[PDB]
């Protein structure tokens, strides 16, 4: 089974927001049994957490599951197909990790609109609702990169 997983760096609001929403989606396309979607944070601050309030909310105003329980990077995560940073320091925190290239990918990257310089998610943490739906909002519009990404995979 393909594994994805997303990480930042508490494992509370930008990654399983990125979880949720990308296994729910890959639900929808009748592919969940063929693709394993987990996240998990860089940082330990919150193993066993559930995701922040906030995250919760916006993920439930729009439909998607909110169930989770913050991890920090571990063997698991390291072995998957591919790892997802949510910002430009997950990214090289995960590279340095000894995870090659090929298998980091920042999220936005996948947006079909990104250039050659992918953007970073900023973390809502310290924001207001508004930040999480921004978040949101732009999870939302990097995803569709990642199924174009998932079908190739399949096709192995
Ligand atoms: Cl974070």
């Amino acid at each position: 089974p393909l594994h994805v997983t997303f990480v930042c760096t508490g494992n509370i609001c930008r990654s399983p927001m990125a979880e949720k929403m990308f296994a729910q989606q890959l639900r929808h396309r009748g592919l969940g049994d063929a693709v394993r979607v987990t996240s998990a944070g860089t940082g330990n601050w919150h193993v066993g957490s559930c995701a922040d309030e906030r995250a919760a909310g916006v993920l439930r105003a729009h439909g998607y599951p909110t169930d989770h329980r913050a991890a920090q990077v571990g063997t698991e995560h390291l072995a998957a197909d591919l790892l997802v940073a949510l910002d430009r320091n997950h990214a090289r925190l995960l590279r340095q990790l000894g995870v090659e290239a090929a298998r980091v990918r920042m999220l936005r990257s996948f947006d079909p609109r990104s250039g050659t310089h992918a953007l970073d998610v900023e973390d809502p943490y310290y924001g207001d609702h508004s930040d999480f739906e921004e978040v949101f909002a732009v999870i939302e519009s990097a995803l569709p990169g990642l199924h174009d990404w998932v079908d190739e995979r399949l096709a192995r």
